């Protein structure tokens, strides 16, 4: 990455700034006395700060911390509060693109100096100050540290939570207070999270600490610039643990119970109905965290991530309902759409006239419909190699083409099988999307669907380029006949040794010597290294290349069967009536203060390895 | 799942249920002095309990557990002794479908309120009061907990030893108690039980204080309502550890030696001569353990469950007795059988007639051995994909082709051929289920029976789907020739196109491309798109996804080929006449109190490795 001017460097005002920076406080007694009547004229002590990025000594004490520092800052606050500018020396901020707001507190805290941080706010410190900078808010994620450009969050990114206590204590900390990205402090914790559970994380206990100090809703529901509560930005951002600990929250003290999201109702031993409260997990309006999960693409964590207890139970009872039974009735109509097919491709006229409408209302439809979804995705969705656009284009073709025939049959344009044929050919070959069904079966089509696109299409290349030379040069090496005979030179032109040489891959046809070549051992040489350096290296190092991705994916198939078929879920929902949609879950709770808890969904979860283990202390 | 009801929830009889919820003794103080005359004219104290469910504020109170709750339970029986009732207050039951006969004692013990549990025993609770429900009493494993429906099985099923102790003590207990299931505590520490050993399991060390405080043999000889004492139910519900615990089992004390099963006769270091007694092991009436684990189909942890002391050497004992010299002679006299088929077959009329009914009568015999085999057996059976029905059945088929063959033959319709010529090739090909034996050559069968199974399906469906769509696109591309001439057109109808597009893929026959089509830049595209989809990619990523099973099932198929071994071994038994019976195990061993110990079982076991490890220090 790049930066701007450096914060610190080491390359009659510069004497301060360099008696401040290793900390000498017996040099630093006696230039103050003379920067007392230093040019006192009038200048209204604009020369105590640095004028090329606004540093003052004061964040240049605190830039490079040594054991002897509090008396210097406590010298500066004593000789700032004498001139009666102690307001403007402790609200000093930096003045540049990349460092833009930045306060002597901010770096005060980042630097775990508590003892240090109380101080500065004794002394009156903005607190609400923003560092709005592009270093603080950086585009990727690999040209900054980003922390919500709020002093709050500085003590909440960094594991300090006795700052946070002091901040919280303090009058005038606006904890509901956003900044230039809309975030508030637990979308700043959502960022800052890490996904995998790699031993103890302070993002996941602090959350608990935040939200309680909070005591309300107003953190947990604010939408950020784009419109985010961080219920589902932890769902885009790819964090499990932080999803897995606000899905399943519960408060058992009193005076905090609308906070609390797991209401549990018996705990029975390994039974346990845990009542579960959704409000944006089901896809009620939008941008559902069920939603957010199953339309993403960059989650790498997902094994674990859809498998949490208001989103697995809510899609099985979404499949048990609506879903298998549209998924089985799909099945039957594009089955018979594309077998009535074959009454008219292969019974074609070189009372049986019910379907041959069918054909063309059917992709019709499938037309109008698959527009639509291939311009309703993002270039983005398209970027993963499983993506699900490419079964929504094949089923797109498989209508432009046929609704092309049937427009062109009727034009008589003698067009009617140039396009039916492929087709059909690209129909009976489509038939393995709907195979997101059978477990068995289901693991199998994503092995197509991740081998040709790993393996196929770079031993193609390579086989290509590989073809097209000795192509060229075997049929460069024969010579023309005379004519006398048509039978002359087998490997003729081009385009017929491409086919001739293209034979001996596969394994059908005839091998000879006598091609009417001058160089016959010459053109033995490029035929026999041409079998060798393919057939015999690159057809079977292919087959070595599938027996470890294979290997590699045999574990990882699970996952990505079930990201299909909630896919495929969710993707039926959309197509609903609204009218229909009064199948909704249990809701109305009205186990709250004053309202009625949005809808709140009964599940009863069991789970013995866990009640096992815990009841054997 | 679902359920019925709550036990419990949030949502002037009722202030008293929510003063016992929170257990708040102050302020439960004074409503009951309010209740003792409320409304005192004749109710017979029925508001004092709900009449929706049947519940009481006591099993409420120990519904949710707080630490102020002994007083709440000591100033509620202090209450109920006051009016007399509390004999009907402590024996209260719930009344809906999933709960019913659940008594507060039975809450009291799950909680692990062990002190809690003293009390209501000392005012006098029933004891044997089943919990009869559905809930209690689930069908499969995943909506409820079992625990054989009886209290003392609480702090049996969960880890609470102190109150088995209580509940030992008291005057009425009764130990050898039924429920609805007909099961008994030890049935139920088998269901509750953990097959793998997960470190620590209370189960089976408790299965030692119950037993030994039973100090009987009731308890381990009363059956199930099918009829099952837990020798066997510990082998059907797949529990290796209570099974390998059971079979083994001494008690070095006196007056408790009938209990024990595995009498120490000598151990001379590394050698120690273990008499073993068998009683529901060997397969003598039936529903032996012996033969409860190997015809079974859901276990999985068969790995070390057939290889225990007293199964292992009874399995080497009737292989090495009875079993290979039957398997040596059916093999020997089906190789007859199936070659004395070649001498008819071949040899066919387009004194040797000694074996022409041979092979007619030992069909008849092989026939009406299958039929009752193969309804013998239970649809249960077949689910499982290493099941003994396929060859079962395989073997039925090659009886029931040569019987209708040789019937035919006589009837003169010109059959004889259609179905012996098919009994004969599956007949040869039967030939690879007498390879039981021969442990390297036993290694390679089941690599047919899975590989087959799972593989060989799959990829055969897809290509199946595969090329009929490629079949009639290519049967309908080509054009009707002119019939001048009759070799037009090669790809001529869709059972020719089938033929000719299948032989491109084995690698014999012949590629062209002059076909007689219209669209020869069509034709030649799906030719080339078919070999490219299919001969390169699946052809080859069906070797790479076995290279992944015979990988994962190569340390699997030790255990396998000794199942079919041991089911072999066990068939065999069962086709004795009861006169050949004469040749049992030991028996008769009278070293108990004034009987004999049915049949003890000597065998000669050494360890050197455990020898060693224990000699070590
Ligand atoms: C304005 C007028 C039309 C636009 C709105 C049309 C609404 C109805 C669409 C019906 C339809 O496409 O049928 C579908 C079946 O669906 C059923 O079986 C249920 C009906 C058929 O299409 P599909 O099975 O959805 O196609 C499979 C591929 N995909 C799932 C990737 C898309
Ligand atoms: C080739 C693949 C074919 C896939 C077919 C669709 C499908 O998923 O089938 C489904 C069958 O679905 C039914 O049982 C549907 C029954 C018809 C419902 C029609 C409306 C009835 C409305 C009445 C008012 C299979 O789904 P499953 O059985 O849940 O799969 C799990 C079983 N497995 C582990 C064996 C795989
Ligand atoms: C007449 C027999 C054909 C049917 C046999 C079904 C046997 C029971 C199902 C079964 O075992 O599933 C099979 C699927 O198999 C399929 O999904 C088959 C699909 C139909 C193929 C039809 C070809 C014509 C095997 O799938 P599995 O059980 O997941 O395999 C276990 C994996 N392991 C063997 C490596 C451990
Ligand atoms: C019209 C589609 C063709 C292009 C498809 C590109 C798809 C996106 C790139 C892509 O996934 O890279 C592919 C490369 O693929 C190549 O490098 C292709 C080279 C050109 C082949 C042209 C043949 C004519 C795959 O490479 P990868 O992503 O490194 O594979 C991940 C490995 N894993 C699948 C085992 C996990
Ligand atoms: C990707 C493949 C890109 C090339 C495709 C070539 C297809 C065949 C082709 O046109 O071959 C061309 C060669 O031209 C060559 O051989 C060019 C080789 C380098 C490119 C021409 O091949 P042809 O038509 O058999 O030659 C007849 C000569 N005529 C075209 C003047 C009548
Ligand atoms: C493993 C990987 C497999 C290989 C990978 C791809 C390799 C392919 C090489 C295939 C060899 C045969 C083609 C050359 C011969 C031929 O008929 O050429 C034709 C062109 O034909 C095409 O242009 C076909 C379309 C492109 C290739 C097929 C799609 C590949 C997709 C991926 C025309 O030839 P011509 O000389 O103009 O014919 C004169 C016409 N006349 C006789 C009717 C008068
Ligand atoms: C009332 C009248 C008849 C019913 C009762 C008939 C009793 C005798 C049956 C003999 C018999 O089937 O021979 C057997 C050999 O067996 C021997 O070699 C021992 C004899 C031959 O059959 P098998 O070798 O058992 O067949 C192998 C397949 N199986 C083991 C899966 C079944
Ligand atoms: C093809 C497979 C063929 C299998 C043949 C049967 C069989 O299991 O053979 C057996 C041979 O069995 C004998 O030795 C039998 C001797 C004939 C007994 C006939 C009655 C005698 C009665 C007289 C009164 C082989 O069994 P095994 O030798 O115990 O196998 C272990 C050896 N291994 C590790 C080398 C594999
Ligand atoms: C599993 C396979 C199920 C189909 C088996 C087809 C076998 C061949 C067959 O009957 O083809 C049929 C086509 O019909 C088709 O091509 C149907 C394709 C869709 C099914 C007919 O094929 P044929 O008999 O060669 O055509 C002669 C026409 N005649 C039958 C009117 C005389
Ligand atoms: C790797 C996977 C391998 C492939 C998997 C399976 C693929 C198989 C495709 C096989 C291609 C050849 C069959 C078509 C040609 C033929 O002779 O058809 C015949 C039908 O023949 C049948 O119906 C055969 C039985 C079914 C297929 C074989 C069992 C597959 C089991 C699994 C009859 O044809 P016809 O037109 O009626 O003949 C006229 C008769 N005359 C000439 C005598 C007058
Ligand atoms: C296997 C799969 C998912 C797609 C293959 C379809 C091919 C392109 C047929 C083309 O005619
Ligand atoms: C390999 C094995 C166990 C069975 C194959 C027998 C096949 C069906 C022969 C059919 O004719």
């Amino acid at each position: 990455p790049v930066f701007s001017k450096p914060m610190d460097s080491n390359i009659l005002k510069k004497r301060i700034f360099a008696a401040v920076s290793e900390g000498c406080v017996e040099e630093l007694v006696e230039l103050l006395v003379e920067l007392q009547e230093l040019c006192r004229r009038r200048f209204l002590m604009h020369k105590l700060t640095a004028s090329d990025t606004g540093k003052t000594c004061l964040m240049k004490a605190l830039l490079n911390i040594n054991p002897n520092t509090k008396e210097i800052v406590r010298i500066l606050l004593a000789f700032a509060e004498e001139n009666d500018i102690l307001g403007r020396f402790i609200n000093a901020e930096y003045t540049e693109e990349a460092y833009e707001g930045q306060t002597a507190l901010n770096i005060a805290i980042e630097r775990r100096q508590g003892d240090i941080a109380a101080l500065l706010i004794a002394a009156g410190a903005d607190v609400n100050a923003h560092a709005k900078g592009a270093f603080f808010n950086p585009k990727y994620q690999h040209e900054g540290f980003y922390f919500g450009e709020t002093p709050l969050a500085l003590a909440a990114c960094t594991n300090q939570p006795e700052i946070v206590q002091l901040l919280m204590e303090h009058e005038q900390t606006d904890i509901t207070s956003r900044d230039s990205r809309g975030n508030n402090i637990l979308h700043a914790l959502v960022t800052v999270a890490e996904d995998f559970k790699t031993q103890n994380d302070f993002v996941k206990r602090m959350y608990d600490m935040i939200l309680l100090r909070s005591g309300n809703w107003e953190l947990e529901t604010t939408r950020n610039n784009d419109g985010l509560t961080p219920l589902q930005l932890a769902a885009k951002m790819g964090k499990a643990e932080i999803l897995k600990y606000i899905l399943s929250r519960e408060i058992k003290e009193k005076r905090l119970r609308s906070l609390s999201r797991k209401f549990t109702d018996w705990a029975y031993g390994p039974v346990s109905s845990s009542l579960y409260d959704l409000t944006n997990v089901d896809t009620t309006t939008d941008n559902s965290v069920l939603e957010i999960t199953v339309y993403n693409t960059n989650i790498d964590n997902r094994h674990e991530m859809l498998t949490l207890e208001p989103l697995h139970t809510l899609l099985h009872m979404k499949w048990k309902k609506f879903a298998k039974h549209m998924f089985f009735l799909s099945f039957c109509f594009y089955f018979f759409y594309n077998i009535t097919l074959t009454l008219v491709s292969y019974y074609r006229p070189r009372l049986q006239l019910l379907g041959r409408m069918f054909v063309l209302i059917w992709a019709m439809c499938i037309s109008v419909k698959e527009g639509i979804a291939i311009f309703l995705l993002r270039p983005s969705d398209l970027q993963s190699i499983l993506s699900d656009a490419w079964f929504h284009f094949v089923f797109f073709i498989q209508a432009v083409l046929v609704i092309l025939s049937v427009f062109l049959y009727l034009f008589a344009y003698k067009e009617y099988l140039a396009c039916l044929v492929l087709a059909m050919a690209l129909g009976w070959a489509n038939m393995l999307y709907y195979t997101r069904g059978f477990q068995s079966m289901g693991m199998y089509s994503v092995m197509i669907q991740k081998v040709i696109l790993h393996d196929v299409l770079k031993f193609l290349f390579v086989y290509i380029v590989f073809l097209l030379g000795f192509g060229v040069a075997l049929a460069s090496l024969i010579e023309k006949c005379p004519k006398d005979n048509k039978d002359c030179s087998s490997y003729g032109s081009f385009s017929d040794a491409v086919l001739e040489l293209f034979k001996l891959t596969i394994g059908l046809g005839d091998l000879n010597i006598q091609q009417n070549s001058k160089y016959p051992i010459l053109f033995l040489f490029l035929l026999i290294t041409y079998v060798i350096l393919t057939f015999v290296l690159l057809l079977n190092m292919l087959i070595a290349l599938m027996g470890e991705t294979v290997e590699n994916v045999s574990k990882e198939s699970e996952r990505i069967w079930r990201l299909q078929r909630a896919r495929t879920i969710l993707e039926f929902e959309k197509m609903l009536p609204e009218w229909l949609r009064s199948r909704f879950r249990m809701g109305e709770l009205c186990k709250v203060a004053e309202d009625d808890f949005r809808l709140c969904l009964r599940i009863n979860e069991v789970k013995w390895t866990e009640w096992k283990t815990h009841v054997s202390f």
